[PDB]
């Protein structure tokens, strides 16, 4: 009796369980690195930090490419911009300029911009005293203005419906960009009839039309004696072309990525820490104690307070470990014939870092499935530590995040201002938010409500 012919084999079931975790599970069988082939494309998944730091750092330039995806093409306006552009003159140029712009708010100091919008955020939420609300949108508004000031030196006022329009096409872009992660085993979208690409083009069209109208209005405003924002930095470079790479679409797409990344990432991480704090009241209680002691109510928190508020800075680290924004980063591509752990990797191969596997490695983390911000503190709780090298929430090397400083500062200040001023409790109904998560291009959390009430200690300190 003979064996059946085999036309295809996948090591696990599609769309059953999270991809990043199904891949992780395979390591028990095949080791920390292995490959899968879909027609001609070969994809390599790396799930150990040593191999990962070879791919991202030690051989950064070799693997600095991006694979091409049909969905990403629409969003990146055919591989322009930064995040989804292939390695090349255009990618490198815009990344540099973008990084350069952040210099223009170094001691309109970035810390002062952020706290400005947080103050407005906290006054809004104070009116909701005693009510249970979703805080998604108010935070969305806060960070949107920050990124807008950096890009245009403009900010939207409360109730500007352009804010709701932006919220609408961002949710639509994220929803259709990918069912789960950007890492699909099976290219379902080229197989069955679907409106996926149609829908995406419509959300993206609206977004693009909105970014063109800001550009056309700003060409009148642009003056070379003033370089104060990202859009100035980019138009200046165009005019110093005595050029193909600084076309209107190249600039537009780049702003697109920055606007997108600066909002959806930080909002999602803010929602994640609160979710974790409702589930872990002991940690939250100690956070109140901490901030009461080292900051009090004489003033509002500042970047200098990271030195004193260690349990908070540690909490944020633990959330980025447990629920990374990109649990498989963005996929990488081999620009040349190269190797990994002395295994051959041909040019054009897709390389995916399983960051989830790095952050949940039993041999690198104690009880890695548990929320324990303490793990990033010494036993005394007197200074921060780095208990594992297997930790890359922001990536590493040529393709590493470029908003990490901004990112880290926003999260710290938002969480500090809120804890100073607000009791944040479970709503009158007994539900807690599910921590299971939703894997999109971003690792999202199901929307949930939190009862917000102004702190008694905040009121009294006004008398
Ligand atoms: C908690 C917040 C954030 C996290 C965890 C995060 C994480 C990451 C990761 C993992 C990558 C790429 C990984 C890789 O491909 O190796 C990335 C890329 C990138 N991020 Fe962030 N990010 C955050 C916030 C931001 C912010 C605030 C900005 C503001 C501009 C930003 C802009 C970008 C850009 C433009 C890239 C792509 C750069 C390139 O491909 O060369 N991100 N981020
Ligand atoms: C976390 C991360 O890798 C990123 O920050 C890099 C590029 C970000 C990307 C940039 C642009 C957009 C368009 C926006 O309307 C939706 C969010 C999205 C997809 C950002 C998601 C986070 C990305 C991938």
């Amino acid at each position: 009796l003979l064996s059946l012919p085999l036309v295809g084999s996948l090591p696990f079931l599609p769309r059953h369980g999270h991809m990043h975790n199904n891949f992780f599970k395979l390591q028990k069988k095949y080791g920390p690195i292995y490959s899968v082939r879909m027609g001609t494309k070969t994809t390599v998944i790396v799930g150990h930090h040593q191999l990962a730091k070879e791919v991202l750092i030690k051989k950064g330039k070799d693997f600095s490419g991006r694979p091409q995806m049909a969905t990403l093409d629409i969003l990146s306006n055919n591989r322009k911009g930064i995040a989804f552009a292939d390695s090349g003159a255009h990618w490198q140029l815009h990344r540099r300029l973008a990084m350069a712009t952040f210099a223009l708010f170094k001691d309109q100091k970035l810390e002062k911009i952020i706290c400005q919008e947080i103050s407005t955020l906290c006054d809004m939420l104070a009116t909701h005293n005693g009510q249970s609300i979703d805080i998604s949108f108010p935070v969305f508004v806060a960070v949107t203005n920050v990124i807008s000031l950096i890009c245009f030196n403009t900010s939207y006022k409360n109730g500007d419906p352009e804010l709701n329009v932006i919220q609408n096409y961002n949710e639509g872009i994220i929803d259709n960009l990918s069912k789960d992660s950007l890492v699909d085993l099976v290219p379902w979208l080229k197989i069955f009839p679907n409106k996926t690409l149609e829908k995406l083009k419509s959300h993206v069209k609206i977004r693009n039309d909105l970014l063109n109208k800001i550009l056309e209005n700003y060409k009148e405003k642009f003056r070379s004696d003033s370089i104060t924002n990202m859009l100035d930095t980019l138009m200046q470079a165009k005019m110093n072309s005595d050029s193909e790479l600084l076309s209107d679409n190249h600039i537009l797409t780049t702003i697109g990525d920055i606007f997108g990344a600066g909002v959806e990432t930080t909002t999602s991480v803010v929602k994640w820490t609160l979710a974790f704090l409702l589930h872990n009241p002991q940690v939250k209680k100690k956070l109140y104690e901490e901030i009461d002691q080292n900051v009090g109510f004489s003033r509002t928190p500042t970047i200098s307070d990271r030195n004193r508020l260690l349990l908070l800075e540690a909490t944020i680290r633990e959330v980025l470990r447990l629920r990374p924004v990109a649990p498989m980063l963005i996929p990488h591509k081999a620009n040349v014939d190269s190797s990994i752990g002395e295994f051959a990797v041909d040019k054009g191969t897709e390389v995916i870092i399983n960051l989830w596997a790095l952050h949940h490695n039993e041999k690198e983390w104690h009880q890695p499935d548990q929320f324990m911000p303490e793990r990033f503190l010494n036993p005394a709780g007197t200074q921060l530590i780095s208990p594992s090298v297997s930790y890359l929430p922001f990536g590493a090397g040529p393709r590493s995040c470029i908003g990490e400083i901004l990112a880290r500062q926003e999260l710290f200040l938002i969480m500090a201002w809120l804890l100073q001023r607000f009791d944040l409790e479970v709503p009158d109904d007994g539900q807690l938010p599910s921590l299971e998560g939703i894997p999109k291009v971003v690792f999202l959390i199901d929307s949930f409500k939190v009862k917000i009430k102004v702190r008694q200690a905040w009121r009294e300190a006004q008398a």
